[PDB]
Formats: structure tokens, C-alpha cells, sequence
């Protein structure tokens, strides 16, 4: 729910940073959890608006720091830290804001066919070192539990469609929960980091070189099933598509690819209740309509 100025953002950064001069600052973004702020052309800096963003930011703050220096592409570094509040765990961060441009789907599509080639190993090669690191450094309760999520939004689903659907629909929707609920391939994963929004907006691109040269955004990190980092890129209106994912899987020399496009099938499918939910919990009409329309 909480605002801030730009005047309490830079007061809050002096008391624990007095000799770092802010010459330039502006909003490059807000998200549900955070606004974010770029300082001097050369740091973006969040700020929660809550509770639950400020304990995301604190996490993705230690998530950071012990993946530094651990991974084959150039990440975001923290540079600046705030400091526990009343109710708020980090009261904000400061990251390096990495060289580049987004590797778009349209971008990747006119590389010449070697660099597209190269951009999938590259692009392997980092979820193969992101999804090797041992899980045991990180706080546990950092690991999803994909199992509750489904249910918690089942119930939210019935609450929210149930004096609306009649009988032959809201049948689809508890069939989709069921058959969903007792197919252990969802659940019975080896957990490990997982980026948990890997898509083409997060891939940074050098044009110059014709190089990948950095991943960001780790806002959703966490330790779930390496698998949702592919099927985040398989989309092939926004993202990259299949035949490009399947490049990337082979170079990270995957061993069940069916499984993975199962996975991508179901939450392609699963979709359209996340707009009901989230369409609902934001105000988002459109997404609350289409999801309806999708459902029925």
C-alpha cells in the first residue's frame, strides 16, 4: 500500500550512504512488490511497498550476494543495502544496472543463424551452472511448495467462480485441479535456484558483439524446478519459441524433454486462472474476462 517521494528516497539512502552523491534520479519502474528507482544513469534501487516485498527484496538481496561471482554471465551485484524497518526486513536495495538490451524475440530472430546458435549455448550454459549450485546455502524456506500454491489457488478459484459457472464448467475447472493435483510429474522434482522469470525481457544483449551479456531481474528467484526456466521461454508469441528452446535443452543436455513440454502444456493451460486470480487481486478486467471466456 506505502507511497514514497523522491525526497525520502534519497534521505533514506544519505543515512546510510552520506558520501555517495546523487547526481541524477528518476522511476524506471514499479512492479507489486517494489518501485524502482535508477540513480545517476547507474544503479536501479528498490524500495517495497509492503511487508511481503520487502521480505522478497531481503531474499532476493542474499540470493545475490552467494551467487556473485558463481555463474557464467554477468548478474546484477548489490551494491548497497538498507536496513531492517518496524515491519519491513530491507528497507531497500541498490544494484548495479548491467550493460545492454533485451534480447527480443524480433532481435534473436534477425541474428545471423551462428550467433543464434551460440546465444542458445550461452543461454544453457548459465541455467546449466544456476541449477548445479547446491540448495543447502539458502534460507529453506526459500523452497516452493508448488503442491500448496495449487490448492491455495483452487480454493481462491472456487471462491471466486463459484455462484458464477454452472455445472458443465465449473466440472472443467475441478477437473483441471484433480488431474493437475494427482499427476506427481508437477511435484516430484529435484529442487535447486532457479531464476523463476527467465524470459527475453531479462536476457541482455550486446550489439556490438552479437553476444548475450547479462541476465537480471531475479525478483522471483527461488528454489523450485529447474524445468519452469525453460518453459518460461518456450512461448512462441513473446518468447522464443520452441525450436530455439529445444537448443538450449539439448546444450544443458537435458534428459527428459517430454517432461518439459508436459509441464509448459499445463501451465499454458493454468494460464488462465492465474489471470482470474491475479485479474481479480489487481483489478485487471481484461485478464478476468479472458480467463472466464478461456475457462468456459
Amino acid at each position: 500500500m506505502r507511497t514514497y517521494t523522491f525526497d525520502q528516497v534519497e534521505k533514506a539512502i544519505e543515512q546510510l550512504y552520506p558520501d555517495f552523491t546523487i547526481n541524477t534520479i528518476e522511476i524506471s519502474g514499479e512492479g507489486n512488490d517494489c518501485i524502482a528507482y535508477e540513480i545517476n544513469r547507474d544503479f536501479i534501487f528498490k524500495f517495497p511497498k509492503h511487508s511481503r516485498g520487502s521480505t522478497n527484496l531481503f531474499n532476493e538481496v542474499n540470493i545475490l550476494k552467494r551467487i556473485h561471482n558463481k555463474l557464467p554471465l554477468p548478474i546484477p551485484e548489490v551494491v548497497f543495502t538498507g536496513m531492517p524497518s518496524e515491519t519491513y526486513q530491507m528497507s531497500f536495495a541498490g544494484f548495479t544496472k548491467i550493460k545492454g538490451v533485451p534480447l527480443t524475440p524480433l532481435l534473436l530472430n534477425n541474428l545471423p543463424k551462428q550467433s543464434q546458435n551460440q546465444a542458445a549455448k550461452d543461454l544453457a550454459r548459465f541455467l546449466s551452472e544456476l541449477h548445479s549450485i547446491n540448495i543447502s546455502g539458502f534460507k529453506s524456506n526459500l523452497v516452493l511448495d508448488f503442491r500448496e500454491k495449487i490448492n491455495e489457488d483452487n480454493k481462491k478459484i472456487k471462491k471466486l467462480l463459484s455462484r458464477e459457472l454452472k455445472g458443465p464448467q465449473m466440472k472443467k475447472v475441478d477437473d483441471f485441479y484433480r488431474d493437475i493435483l494427482e499427476n506427481e510429474i508437477y511435484f516430484k522434482y529435484y529442487p535447486c535456484l532457479i531464476h523463476n522469470d527467465f524470459s527475453s525481457d531479462h536476457i541482455l544483449f550486446d550489439t556490438e558483439k552479437n553476444t548475450i551479456c547479462g541476465i537480471i531481474d531475479f525478483g522471483d528467484a527461488a528454489i523450485s524446478d529447474p524445468d519452469n526456466d525453460f518453459i518460461s521461454l518456450m512461448e512462441d508469441d513473446e518468447e522464443y519459441g520452441m525450436e530455439f528452446v529445444s537448443k538450449i535443452l539439448n546444450h544443458y543436455k537435458h534428459k527428459d524433454i517430454p517432461t518439459v513440454l508436459e509441464k509448459y502444456r499445463m501451465k499454458e493451460k493454468y494460464w488462465s486462472f492465474e489471470k482470474i486470480i491475479y485479474g481479480k487481486e489487481y483489478g485487471y478486467m481484461d485478464w478476468y474476462e479472458e480467463g472466464l471466456n478461456e475457462i468456459r
